[PDB]
């Protein structure tokens, strides 16, 4: 056809396809064909344009549920998904659980979360060096935190992890395989929610069960799906981002030594690595203009779809200086690693807390930590909408 395939290439590690800098400079809004649905989408590569697609009510995610709309992933979007809701319906859906995820409430978790880290790092010191940081820290830490927050049984880890990996599929699985898991995950979350019917609990699944027996704006579908979205995101983002930040730290070891030297740098370093790291391997959930909307180089017509690349917006040279370098001493870091606008990540403060406390703990107690398996052999996850390591053997 006329228009280039997107994604532009099979990803390697955390590397960014070089065409994104080319486009930011010469063609910052460009037509692409996504791997699923029909027609073309505008790919948005710059920060200013990304804030408009993500930030403006003239862009609808609900409109992108149509099986014909371009998308990054095999199945048409679940219409009951938060991501697929427009305000004000979306605002009402987010209030269901927003209370738990305000920065004040998430800060209240820091002591429990720091305990959970320390304990898991004891178990890793017991085993002895070398060990797999995935098995010992990256998987168990976020999984325990989201299980205790939602009230999901921790022994269900293998079950919900298998479900979440399938649903984060890009090319790994087929539409039918994914569609099947969506059905099972919904029927599973439905069951946990129903156990609260004559046994309410002090946790988020508890709040979802109350909204089911008493609410009128929100369907049972929308409420349970919120449980699915929180359990997937709540472990998958963090499990992958711990390995991504540890990868970035140990492959240029001075990064790691610079936090060993000043542990109090860890928060700014987390923000900078959030900027730098393509957690979302390519593209985004799609937005469809409901009216003509002016971007930097082009006016998108009502009914035309747009996709953002978050990591490309976060490499924008008009916003960050030496944008292609990791710098923990940056004075200004207005990244959209957590998106922007109405769908801005609800868990952003939990993700921040988990990355701070994982890395602070490692940097303090394990000043000798190195990668103890070769770079060339690193097992990057393939065929998923997000990036991370299956294993990260380390020594201290
Ligand atoms: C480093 C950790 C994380 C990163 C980098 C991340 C990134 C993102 C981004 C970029 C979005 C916006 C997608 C868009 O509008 O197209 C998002 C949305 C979301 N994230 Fe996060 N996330 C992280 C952690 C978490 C955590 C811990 C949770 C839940 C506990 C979570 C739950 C969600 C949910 C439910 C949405 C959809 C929100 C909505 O549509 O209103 N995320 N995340
Ligand atoms: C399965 C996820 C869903 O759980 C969301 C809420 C979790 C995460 C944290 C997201 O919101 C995530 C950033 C997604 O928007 C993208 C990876 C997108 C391309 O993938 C998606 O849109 C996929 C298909 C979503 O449905
Ligand atoms: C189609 C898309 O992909 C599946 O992983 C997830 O079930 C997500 O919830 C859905 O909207
Ligand atoms: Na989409």
């Amino acid at each position: 056809d006329a228009v280039p395939a997107y994604p532009f290439s099979l990803p390697h590690a955390l590397d960014l396809d070089p065409h994104y800098a080319e486009l930011r400079r010469d063609e910052p809004v460009s037509r692409v064909r996504l791997p699923y649905g029909e027609g073309t989408a505008w790919l948005v590569t710059r920060m200013s344009d990304a804030r408009i697609v993500l930030g403006d009510s003239r862009f609808s995610t609900a409109a992108a549920t149509d099986p014909a709309t371009p998308r990054m992933f095999p199945t048409p979007p679940e219409p009951d998904g938060v991501l697929a809701q427009d305000p004000p319906d979306h605002t009402r859906l987010r209030r269901l659980v927003g209370k738990a995820f305000t920065a004040r409430r998430v800060e209240e978790m820091r002591p429990r979360v720091r305990s959970l880290v320390d304990s898991l790092l004891d178990d890793m010191v017991a085993h002895g060096s070398p060990a797999d940081l995935v098995e010992f820290l990256a998987v168990p830490f976020p999984v325990a935190v989201i299980c205790e927050l939602l009230g999901v049984p921790l022994e269900d880890r293998d079950l919900f992890r298998t479900f979440s990996d399938a649903m984060l599929s890009s090319t790994r699985l087929t539409a039918a395989e994914i569609q099947r898991v969506q059905q099972d995950f919904m029927v599973y979350m439905d069951g946990l929610v129903a156990q609260r019917r004559d046994a309410p609990t002090e946790d988020l699944l508890g709040a979802l069960a109350l909204a089911t027996d008493n609410d009128d704006h929100l369907t049972k579908g929308e409420i349970v799906n919120m449980g699915v979205s929180l359990l997937i995101a709540g472990h998958e983002t963090s499990v992958n981002q711990i390995t991504n930040l540890v990868h970035l730290l140990l492959t240029e070891r001075k990064r790691y030594e610079s936090l060993v030297a000043d542990p109090a740098l860890v928060p700014a370093a987390v923000e900078e690595m959030l900027r730098y790291t393509p957690l979302v391997s390519a593209g985004s959930f799609v937005r469809v203009a409901t009216e003509d909307v002016e971007l930097s180089t082009v006016t998108v017509r009502a009914g035309e779809p747009c996709v953002v690349h978050f990591a490309s917006a976060n490499r924008d040279e008009e916003v960050f200086d030496h944008a292609d370098e990791l710098d923990f001493h940056r004075e200004r870091n207005p990244h959209i690693a957590f998106g922007h606008g109405a769908h801005h990540c609800i868990g952003a403060q939990l993700g921040r807390l988990e990355l701070q406390e994982a890395l602070s703990a490692l940097v303090r107690r394990f000043p000798t930590l190195d990668l103890a398996e070769p770079v060339a052999g690193l097992k990057w996850k393939q065929g998923m909408l997000i990036r991370g390591l299956e294993r990260q053997i380390v020594s201290w």
